[PDB]
């Protein structure tokens, strides 16, 4: 189907661009990602005031930036304003695509179903095979579905009772992959999140592992157990991961 996404090689993508050493959602941590080896990273992405696709993880810039402000109720210039870290400036979905590599990878996820619209045509213009739409949120996929039907596309689930849905989300949205969490083995326990991941692949789903701590890749060798499970690992420090998948035989460089 989709030779970017769909590789014998697996995948490697920076959580935010590179959050573990550099700002997270920076225009610095996407380069820095593709330098030591990511095959791509994931975004975060929302709608401004005006109408242009932003980069920032929560739906405020309190805690990434020097300011305060939902950025859903602000403009460009005044987001322009702000310092992310290390002088690096909130940046837009399209500027992220000027910095990549035309053949690198970029997991959108979308955190503000009203950018669904704005994210569709800007990837429309950037090459789609290599990007990955995800979100936690149904209704945010549907509409991005209204769009563009042939982007690979990820449900992001934090829930238990969302797992028992995903054959008819697959259905209604045509998903490619399930999102999962590392923080799902503690939580649930390692078998049952084993056999969840068994089910899902089962119905001709991929599986995008990321984690908010990349100690839970290591720990109990929780990644490791997993091997042959996954597509896709978003690693908060990608220097580690690439070292490490080296280190087990299965990823080159």
């Amino acid at each position: 189907g989709n030779p970017m996404w769909e590789r014998d090689k697996i995948i490697v993508l920076g959580h935010r661009g590179y959050m573990a050493k550099y700002p997270e959602n920076s225009l610095l941590s996407i380069r820095k990602a593709i330098e030591a080896g990511a095959d791509g990273v994931e975004i975060d992405v929302w709608l401004s005031k005006d109408n242009k696709v932003i980069l920032m993880h929560a739906e405020t810039i309190d805690r990434t930036s020097n300011l305060k402000g939902r950025q859903k109720e602000m403009t460009l210039e005044e987001l322009k304003k702000a310092n992310i870290g290390m002088g690096e400036r909130i940046p837009t979905l399209e500027e992220v695509f000027e910095i990549l590599p035309k053949d690198a990878l970029l997991n959108i996820e979308i955190k503000d179903r009203d950018a669904a619209k704005e994210v569709a045509r800007i990837v429309s213009e950037n090459n789609p095979e290599r990007v990955m739409i995800s979100s936690f949120d149904i209704e945010a996929l549907r509409e991005y579905r209204k769009y563009d039907d042939t982007t690979i596309m990820g449900l992001l689930v934090d829930k238990e009772e969302t797992v028992p849905l995903i054959p008819k989300l697959k259905e209604k949205l045509n998903l490619w992959s399930v999102n999962v969490p590392m923080e799902a083995i503690p939580i649930i326990g390692f078998e049952k999140t084993y056999q969840a991941i068994k089910w899902v692949r089962s119905l001709g789903l991929k599986i995008v592992l990321w984690t908010e701590d990349d100690k839970l890749f290591y720990v109990d060798e929780n990644l490791k157990r997993l091997l042959g499970m996954f597509e896709v690992v978003i690693a908060n420090d990608v220097e580690r991961m690439v070292s490490y998948l080296s280190s087990l035989g299965i990823r080159l460089e």
